[PDB]
Formats: structure tokens, sequence, C-alpha cells
């Protein structure tokens, strides 16, 4: 037999993702780079592997959309809601949606796509919000320039997947 696990998490270390569409605000290459790096944040501290698919069904489907976009979490136009992702689970589990009425950047302007994606993918992997204001998973976006995953987030993700190679 098998009972349900303690926490929502992926039962496999190999995860796929697909960028289903692209924001007008950035080039395809900038978007792809920001998401690659956002995934690397998590894979660097776990045994998780992330492979990109160009078509088909992925564990983590990534899309930009506005207003009603095919779920119970419709966006609100410019300002307010920003992005959201679903915990691991069947179908839409793992998926990450970005509001294309916000402005997305690879700078300190607007919302940095890398930082928000890194936060969203934490949700895609099984992390909820942290109370640590310095943590990546703190609910409120702040821009940081340098990237070092804060220890609250390292401990959180490793509680789910282990550390993988510690050096
Ligand atoms: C997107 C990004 C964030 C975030 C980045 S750093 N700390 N929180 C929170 C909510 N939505
Ligand atoms: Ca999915
Ligand atoms: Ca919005
Ligand atoms: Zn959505
Ligand atoms: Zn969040």
């Amino acid at each position: 037999y098998n009972v349900f696990p303690r926490t929502l998490k992926w039962s496999k270390m190999n995860l796929t993702y697909r960028i289903v569409n692209y924001t007008p605000d950035m080039t395809h290459s900038e978007v792809e780079k920001a998401f690659k790096k956002a995934f690397k944040v998590w894979s660097d501290v776990t045994p998780l592997n992330f492979t990109r698919l160009h078509d088909g069904i992925a564990d983590i489907m990534i899309s930009f959309g506005i207003k009603e976009h095919g779920d119970f979490y419709p966006f609100d136009g410019p300002s307010g809601l920003l992005a959201h992702a679903f915990p691991p689970g069947p179908n839409y589990g793992g998926d990450a949606h970005f509001d294309d009425d916000e402005t997305w950047t690879s700078s300190s302007k607007g919302y940095n796509l890398f930082l928000v994606a890194a936060h969203e993918f934490g949700h895609s992997l099984g992390l909820d919000h942290s109370k640590d204001p310095g943590a990546l998973m703190f609910p409120i976006y702040t821009y940081t320039g340098k990237f070092m995953l804060p220890d609250d987030d390292v401990q959180g993700i490793q509680s789910l997947y282990g550390p993988g190679d510690e050096d």
C-alpha cells in the first residue's frame, strides 16, 4: 500500500518546464535566461533537475496572461495582483502564471522577472510564504541586486527535497 505523503511535493527529482508564451516587455532570450536562473536557485541547493520543453505537457507550465486566464485566480489589470503558482499536484499543479498587465524587467525597474519567478517556482515546488522579511518566499516583493538564496528558503526547500550535493 501507499498513504499520502506528509507535504505537497514532487515525488520525482527530474522536473520539466515549458514557457507557453512571452511577455511583450522583454526579449525571448531575456525571459528564457531569467527563468533558467530562477530554476537554478532551487536546483543548486537540492537534488532537483529542471529540463525545458518547447512543446507538450510539462510539470511546471509557465504563461503570461491577464484577467480571467483559465483558473479561479483571475488577475486585476495593472497593479495589485502580480503572479501566482500552484503547489505540486495533478494537472495544473506546479504551474506559474504572470500578470501581463504588470511590467516585467531584467532590471531594478518594474518587477524583476527573475526574482518573481524564483519566488513563484518556490511555490511550484511546495513552499508557501515565510515570515522572514529577508526570505525569498516572504509574500511581498522587494528588489535585490546582487543572488544568494536566504537560509530560511534553503532550509525550507531542503526539508522537502534534501540538500543534494552539499559541495
Ligand atoms: C513575487 C515576488 C515576491 C518576492 C520576491 S522577494 N520576496 N518576495 C513576492 C510575491 N510575488
Ligand atoms: Ca503542471
Ligand atoms: Ca495586476
Ligand atoms: Zn492563474
Ligand atoms: Zn508567493
